[PDB]
């Protein structure tokens, strides 16, 4: 209701939305995690993005890594730090110990380490101080309830100087105490916790802001992924899209399905195709993708069960010839497996492919095939992220979800994601005269009349040939027609 | 049965109902919690609300935060503390250690700290002493079973002075021991525990009063929220409402549904609409909201599965034109997501919107969409709180709950919240001649005759056109009619 | 098989049945618990009830609380201890330490504490010694396996003097070791453990006697409640009732239901009404309660999902006018919530209301509404307690249990409490011609013929008008009749 504290931007994607603007100006920030979770990378990215964008110099204090190894590690990410060192914009301070030395004094070097930082700030005019692996000096020969005074005097001095500070501390566990001694949380005004929790022989990185004194933030754990461009925090917000399309509709690919949907799906929506296995869902996906060749539009395909060669053979058995659209740069196939990578990296891969190719239609084959190992909440998060990222860029997406109970059941989606989609097409098996025929049904719509009827369809050598109706039977969806 | 001890009001909303009047007068109170849970904010709010309301001065003792940082943090909440310091109403005593000093004596400073506090009490005529972060002096260089005497002499001399005291202690765990040494619970006469427990990658703040010597309170854990106005504890009590409305009823929006319900729902009730997905629940919500434009009444809409445009386009496809009601200040759309914030914060958001807009009808779309990740007890608490806040302010509320098992099932609500609502409307699918039609049914009412029949309806380009009946069929609810 | 040891009564209500007569005479008793569970209150009540009833003087030993604070705390319960101190019947000895003193000797003061107790016993002729917070002297500066000798010499000396002793020890956990050092259990001949275990954000107090050397007791945990009159333990025993009523019956309220049950329920029984929601259970409860106005009898009503004014509005919509019975002191309404207090306290509230009002009929609306959060064993204990306490005072009780599966189901009660009740009335939904009609059925009886038939009824503007039968249908209970 009144004025708030000032805070400066770290320019990391996703993090500036979690903390409502960035780290506070003047205070410190504790970034604590297990080994191999991204504590050092956070500090280096926080320095580099501030140097490049706002021309704000910063220093980097080291305690167990030599500067040239840090530059060598950072070179693989793309950014060059030696050039910025030569330009006088970045200064890696070296406090790593000589392997040959003396140990006559335990930890009474902080009073000189402060001055070693302070003069360097006064010659480089730095703004972002970033002490890394600070838990190697104040705890080298000290026990508990002694490091409290050292951390207090350090944070108080960096507040007296008036620069943004980021610290780094190690952990022993994943869900236990936040730091090694359980006392560093009550000193730093900002606590950020990185986790690398392992469940079901799969790793998953998460970020959490525990406490921000004086301001507000997001409470809970938010996943991230260490890609080739650094930390990529995935946010949760879809207030950007303020547009809809009641105007001209894109074609489905089957003229009968367009007639049954009223003239096209929509320009942007989420189409869900469901049913049992062997019913014809991949045919619907292939007809949805191949239609982009008619209007010279770009559409790509995600495969999670098949593999390229088999997809081309099945397409040529239907008369599709995907090599022509592949050669015309109107088609791309990813052809990955659900267990090759974790579920969180699949969203980043899809986002990267969508950004690079810039397509108009996305078809994710077998959305339930990558929903087996993971729990319900992670799959719901993945589905919500995919649907939001497709909806905010006016892309017509079609998904596919096979069911376990093959003959007449209920609960159309076992993962309960039918409420996010816009259109639902119901495929099923209909036992007619002991020959196991199949039928189609437009279950629901979000803006047109959608032809409330049940249509028998077959699979010919060209495509889906939809027949008239089941008008002289009873209880069709239960897999047991009784003619009357 | 006899006279009780006196107690004074902290003027924090929610807390004065839990403790039956406030903290006791003369004794102390221990507020222990994990880092980042609201221990300091409780003390500052307890001082400020007592200064503003009853003109009672108070002191604030600090041990690890400088006074100007505390004033800067408190400025973001709206209240100014520097002005009250200049007015002589508040005194922040400073006992934080100088970073450059001496450590010849561990913690033998309480005999001077009592005099330092008492001299300020005698010069400011304070009533509310509030020692914060007390677990940094008596335990700075002391082991277990030694801090017992220090806390005992602290509480004894603060009771000899005779003022209300609030203490602050840290924790290491969430469900383990109450304090850091497991001994401070047996000294303080009042123990309040703050928790920040994490489950399902979501945080949830709770408050609990463990023991009040001499009086009664509420036993258990009660949730709270740190909003922009401080700690806002949600209580549990609905004895305020002593009014009912057997008189004039508000219209539903559909004249056929009003005829089927007997002339309107009621002035105040809880309407529940249920069924499977794609059945027409959002149409019922839209017709319930749009009817407020006829009588120049204010009504708002909560959306948890759509987003503005998706709602405006669907409304214009039915002939509603929500932009006119938005411009005439008779409609507001929230358009949030269930996973954006936790379930605990949604109740506060709804309460704030209801208080600010002052509407007459509330429509919460998809009450089951925010009941997925959370457990049953939390969702029941949320539903009970929403219904109580709607009922105590004579507001006609309509909710929406989709079911998982889409065809013929039982157990109308999977979360078993059917005993809180007042009206239940049953929407379902009816497989007729293999065209999959839909039907309506007023399942129950709480004061009218409500037309016990099953009516087929369709969705036209204007609204719901309800047809006559299913009089020549059988077992309609089971999703498989057999005509006779 | 032979003579047993003598034991004297503590006159605590509930405790004298668990321990088969009270604490043994001459020995000691250890009462150990967590902070805030009722250890001190047990000692004070044990002294007070022995002073008032048998005129037996007793002493109270303090180690961390001053006597005037103890008197101030005990004054809130109703009893005054200052007058008893002035009468020379009670002596609170003060051994609390001066905040200003010396610590040259750790804990070698027990040899003087023995004489200080012994002189007081010889000056007041006391019988009940009660040492409170004894775990502050022998463990103040002592380690493990050292307090064994101190506790041994203390218990041996109090046995040599020959007086009943009650001790108090603290805990750290809830289900771990019994005492702080795990050694005090093997010294005291009697061990009583108090627990304050927390589950589902709800507290629940239990009492357990671990060991009584030489005699017998009850094994397990027994719940208790700290009310305004002290500790009030609920026991488990129903050997008091030796009466039954095959004679004159009380009316149900509906003359058709009395004819269908054979002329009235009984003078004392347990009536259960079940079915789905919206079926007419509250109407049956209201007709059962309102009938007491005809014979000038007193009956009360418990509501757990209504709101007083709503009950009056629904009653006036049926033609009942509860305000006349409220003004004539023949009606009382509680109007509470199931989540306002725990299930443990609801039995105490019902017992207090029954004792104060002295009614003839009890009607607890929605017995399943307060059976959601709790487990099955706690709800079974609550039902058994309510039914036993209603049966032992010849009170005709009627209950209400809604089912989750609304359509044709089985297992009439999901909590399996159908075997406790005496009569069961089956309410259900019967789909007739697609209009969803309702029907009644007296499922079982315990002493009359009860008219084995299924009767359709409706709800008119006056009351339940029961129609003839379903004699031309089949499979009525399964919710889908087929006429033949
Ligand atoms: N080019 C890269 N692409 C993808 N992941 C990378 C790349 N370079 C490094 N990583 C990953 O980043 C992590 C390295 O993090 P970083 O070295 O910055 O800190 P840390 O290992 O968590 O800290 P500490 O040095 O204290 O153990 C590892 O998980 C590593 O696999
Ligand atoms: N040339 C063909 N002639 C006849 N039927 C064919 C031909 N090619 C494929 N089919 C039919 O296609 C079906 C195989 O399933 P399809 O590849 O269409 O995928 P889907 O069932 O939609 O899903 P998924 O691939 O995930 O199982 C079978 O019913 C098979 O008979
Ligand atoms: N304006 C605000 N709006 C919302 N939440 C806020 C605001 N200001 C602070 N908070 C929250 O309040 C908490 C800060 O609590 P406070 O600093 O009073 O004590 P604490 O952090 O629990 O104690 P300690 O300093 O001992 O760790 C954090 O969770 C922070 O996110
Ligand atoms: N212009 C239209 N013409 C015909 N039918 C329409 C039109 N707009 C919407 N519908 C129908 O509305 C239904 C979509 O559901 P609706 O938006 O009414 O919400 P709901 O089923 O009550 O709930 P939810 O949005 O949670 O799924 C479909 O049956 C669809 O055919
Ligand atoms: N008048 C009262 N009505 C209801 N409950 C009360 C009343 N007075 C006290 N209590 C409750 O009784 C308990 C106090 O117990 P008591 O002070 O006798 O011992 P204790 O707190 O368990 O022991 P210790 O002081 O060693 O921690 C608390 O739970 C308090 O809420
Ligand atoms: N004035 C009235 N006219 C017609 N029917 C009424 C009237 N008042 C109530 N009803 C009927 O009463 C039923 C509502 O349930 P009722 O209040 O009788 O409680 P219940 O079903 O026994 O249980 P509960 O209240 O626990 O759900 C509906 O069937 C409704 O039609
Ligand atoms: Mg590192
Ligand atoms: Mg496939
Ligand atoms: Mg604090
Ligand atoms: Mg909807
Ligand atoms: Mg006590
Ligand atoms: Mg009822």
């Amino acid at each position: 209701e009144h004025q708030a504290i000032a805070k400066m931007r770290t320019m990391i994607e996703g993090f500036d939305d979690i903390s409502h603007g960035g780290l506070p100006i003047g205070r410190s920030t504790l970034v604590s995690g297990t080994s191999g979770t991204g504590k050092t990378l956070f500090s280096i990215q926080f320095l580099y993005n501030g140097i490049i964008e706002f021309d704000e110099p910063g220093v980097f204090v080291t305690f167990e890594e030599t500067p040239q190894d840090i530059i060598k590690n950072a070179r693989s990410f793309g950014w060059d730090l030696a050039k910025l060192v030569d330009e006088g914009k970045l200064f890696i301070l070296d406090a790593s110990p000589d392997p040959e030395g003396q140990e006559v004094v335990g930890g009474f070097d902080l009073s000189a380490l402060i001055e070693r930082i302070n003069y360097a700030i006064q010659k480089y005019r730095a703004r972002r101080v970033s002490i890394d692996s600070v838990t190697s000096v104040f705890q080298q020969y000290d026990a508990s309830s002694v490091v409290r005074r050292e951390l207090f005097r350090l944070v108080a001095r960096l507040k007296q100087i008036g620069a943004t500070t980021v610290m780094t501390t190690e952990r022993i566990e994943e869900y236990g105490p936040i730091a090694r001694y359980g006392v560093e949380e009550f000193v730093s005004d900002n606590v950020v916790i990185l986790r690398n929790v392992l469940e079901g022989e799969r790793r998953r990185r998460t970020l959490e802001i525990l406490k921000l004194r004086g301001t507000s933030h997001m409470k809970g754990e938010y996943p991230f992924t260490i890609t080739d461009h650094g930390i990529n925090i995935f946010p949760l917000g879809a207030m950007r899209l303020t547009q809809r399309s009641s105007n001209v509709r894109v074609s489905s690919g089957v003229v009968r399905l367009d007639e049954m949907c009223g003239g096209g799906f929509f320009k942007d929506s989420i189409i869900l195709a469901t049913g049992a296995t062997g019913t014809g869902k991949t045919l619907l996906v292939s007809r949805f993708v191949e239609n982009a060749c008619a209007n010279k539009e770009r559409a790509i395909l995600f495969a999670y069960e098949e593999s390229r060669a088999q997809l081309l053979r099945n397409a040529y058995s239907w008369g599709m010839d995907f090599e022509e659209m592949e050669r015309q740069n109107l088609l791309k196939i990813v052809c990955a497996y659900p267990e090759s990578a974790g579920l969180e990296d699949h969203l980043q891969i899809i986002k990267s492919e969508i950004n690079d190719f810039k397509p108009a239609r996305i078809a994710i084959d077998s959305l339930s095939a990558l929903a087996r190992g993971v729990s319900n909440n992670a799959f719901r998060q993945f589905v919500i992220g995919v649907t939001g990222y497709a909806k905010q860029e006016e892309i017509t997406g079609l998904f596919t979800n096979t069911s376990d109970q093959f003959m007449g059941a209920h609960s159309i989606t076992d993962s309960h994601i039918e409420e996010i989609t816009d259109t639902i097409i119901l495929l099923q098996y209909v036992e007619i005269r002991g020959e196991m025929s199949r039928a189609i049904n437009v279950f629901k719509m979000r803006g047109s009349w959608h032809d409330k009827a049940i249509r028998e369809f077959m699979i010919s050598d060209k495509g889906p040939d939809i027949k008239d109706s089941f008008r002289n039977f009873e209880r069709i969806i239960s897999g047991s027609p009784t003619r009357i």
